[PDB]
């Protein structure tokens, strides 16, 4: 067991350039990271770059982090990240749908990219935890299961929050074990990421990720 | 009249419909140049706004990171427009700027110009705050160069906002031929009047209510 299969070795600064790209690729092949999540113009790159390490996915964000463009877009991005070589993506909800009380938009919005990427791509669906309240969180996470979703994921890490137990136990107490539960977001070291898995999340989204394989090995040695 | 110059913006990401009814009604009450709101709103802003055909209904394209590709960049623009937008905000792809992909910039904002030829205005936001001196310059050449219609310093969700120096920068890059628009951080009318003092043609904030109501 290692909790580096857990961690999705993340990078979504805007001025991320291809050297940085170029290793954290790198970095996913020497510690078989869960995948590397890039922004969709660096998806070519990563699938080109571990073509030969089929346990690292290429995953990508749609519509991120604001969420608050139509499902149309959504879901051409989606498919135009699958050709470009995405095996997962991480869509934003419309967070203001949600707020007004617009279920079956946001629903929509879901489907649309659950729709694109169906039969080829793991769909995460980023809530944005920072900005709902107790009742919204778990009708999200409702939306995505009745959407098709395969995760249901607390933050984008560009809101005020990030991942909390409370907040991943709440969002596996609704998916139950039918979806994987994603916490990311301030998960900086290895007694963060533990917290999360005790509260019931399944996948890890860090920038740490080096840090906190390195602070587990650390237990095992003088 | 100031109003005219300022794009009455809101772009947050928990923004709801009837804030958006507020946005829509202040900018024509006060004559604003613009709203800007994200492309989920931009059908709601032009029927709100459809007896105000000075008002524009402004929208964010490949907002606020800049990192996906030149495709979706033209589809999000061209769905922007069928929605009724007539202005359109890009942001570059700052990393390939970084990496001295110069073709692969130009190409990225090529798309934008192409979907909305005729059809809408499009504003380059090159995103001053991670930008050097020279990559300012270069971001505004190949804004000219690919046929935009705007230069636009910040996207509101960096670290850093408009300054008169940058403007200045920009003004003297694109000279008369492209606008340049002044975004974040400007809060007051001294703001307002340093950007534009400064070379800027247009003014994107969220208090333009305060800015236009100390016009006396």
């Amino acid at each position: 067991r290692s909790i580096a299969q857990m961690i999705d070795h993340t990078l979504l600064k805007p001025n991320t350039t291809e050297d940085q790209i170029v290793k954290l690729c790198e970095e996913a092949k020497e510690y078989s990271f869960a995948s590397v999540c890039v922004n969709p113009t660096w998806v070519a790159l990563a699938a080109q770059l571990l073509k030969d390490a089929p346990d690292v996915k290429v995953c990508t964000v749609i519509g991120f982090p604001l969420g608050a463009t139509t499902p149309e877009v959504k879901a051409f991005e989606t498919t135009n990240a699958i050709e470009n070589g995405a095996t997962e993506v991480d869509m934003v909800i419309n967070i203001g749908a949600l707020k007004d009380k617009q279920y079956e938009l946001v629903g929509r919005d879901i489907q649309a990219v659950v729709k694109a990427a169906e039969g080829k791509a793991l769909t995460k669906v980023i809530i944005e935890t920072s900005l709902l309240t107790e009742e919204e969180k778990k009708a999200a996470c409702e939306l995505a299961v009745k959407a098709g979703a395969d995760f249901v994921k607390t933050s984008t890490g560009f809101s005020g929050g990030g991942a909390t137990a409370e907040d991943i136990a709440l969002m596996r107490k609704v998916v139950g074990p039918n979806l994987g539960v994603l916490a990311s977001g301030g998960v900086r070291d290895l007694s963060d990421a533990k917290a999360m898995i005790d509260a019931g999340a399944t996948r890890i989204g860090a920038s740490a990720g080096v840090a906190i394989v390195n602070g587990e090995r650390s237990e095992g040695s003088y």
